[PDB]
């Protein structure tokens, strides 16, 4: 997992930030340009705090599969001038599976923390607190609140954004290339 | 840091447990035999919870330097029959310094989480919340409550037990070979 931790730390350091909305505090991954992603339930309003600074949200796309099913991700274009390193070549065309994965969190509650969640298996369909959601990854880990938005990774790969959990299972929304231009 | 994460995960998995006292919930490192260590302020009573199970505390040694100065560590002999893998060869004779270190936490609040704290420099003397304490290591990291007992590590080395913090600095009590037989 060392290589995965090493890739995780460098990714987080480069593309991640702590975001506060009216719905809580989240890890946020900058993707390319001024587009970043949050778990849908961050329900970002018209303005956000990004590393303690009021940032304007130009546009917000709450993603759904072609059948309308919830995928649980919001894309936000950010009213700022600095551009996010482009990490789209780190995102796959389809649900990545893996045996050693790392979940990276970066808030006031979990500042730069990393969790070896181990095995990540495409889970696909899940009733995400009453909401049928697709394209889920699952790992066995006693996840906790405060962790949403967490970035799921292995060496070389950004698998997904952490969205859900119960007890000893967490779930990430798979972060796929085509959601981005 | 990968090698350090890898050593950290394996150490934690082998020698660590979550401990509850009347003073809170702590990470605990089993050293050899049935002796483990906690930060002093865990002030363990006559019985402890160890991974949710009532365990009897045979003996408790709150360590001090020869001049009585606080070192901030309690050693506890545990009323159980299973023996802790002996990790004393992982503990140094003196305050280890390093450039890439990892702090491993393992409670209900931070279950199996790892933090790359980076540079660890012998700090020695610190006024640890009104208590002059010696043999401290320091790292720059925005540490948070719930983290005490955390195990501080690099590849091949167990440096210390996390005891203190303010804002962007945490402090570990150096975990030295001779505290143990
Ligand atoms: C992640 C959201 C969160 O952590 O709140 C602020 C960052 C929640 C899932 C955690 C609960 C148990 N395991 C977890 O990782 N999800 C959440 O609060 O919302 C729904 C949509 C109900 C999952
Ligand atoms: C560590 C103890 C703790 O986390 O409580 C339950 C596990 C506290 C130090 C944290 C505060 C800011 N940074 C930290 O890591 N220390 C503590 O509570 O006690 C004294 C002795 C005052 C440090």
């Amino acid at each position: 997992m060392g290589p995965a931790f090493e890739f995780a730390v460098a990714m987080m350091k480069r593309n991640s930030s702590t975001v506060k909305t009216e719905y809580g505090e989240f890890t946020m991954l900058g993707i390319y340009d001024r587009w970043a992603v949050l778990p849908r339930h961050a329900k970002p309003g018209p303005t956000i705090l990004m590393n303690d600074q009021e940032v304007g949200v130009l546009d917000a796309k709450e993603l759904v599969d072609k059948d309308g099913t919830n995928l649980e991700l919001t894309l936000l274009k950010l009213n700022r001038n600095e551009k996010f390193r482009d990490i789209r070549g780190f995102l796959a065309k389809e649900e990545v599976e893996v045996n050693e994965a790392v979940l990276a969190i970066n808030t006031s509650k979990f500042p730069n923390m990393y969790i070896p969640v181990g095995q990540v298996t495409e889970y696909g369909f899940l009733n995400l607190g009453g909401t049928p959601t697709k394209r889920m990854l699952m790992y066995n880990f006693p996840t906790r609140a405060g962790q949403c938005g967490g970035v799921l990774m292995s060496t070389g790969k950004v698998l997904g954004i952490h969205v859900g959990g119960n007890g000893h299972q967490g779930f990430s929304a798979a972060l796929l290339k085509h959601y981005f231009n």
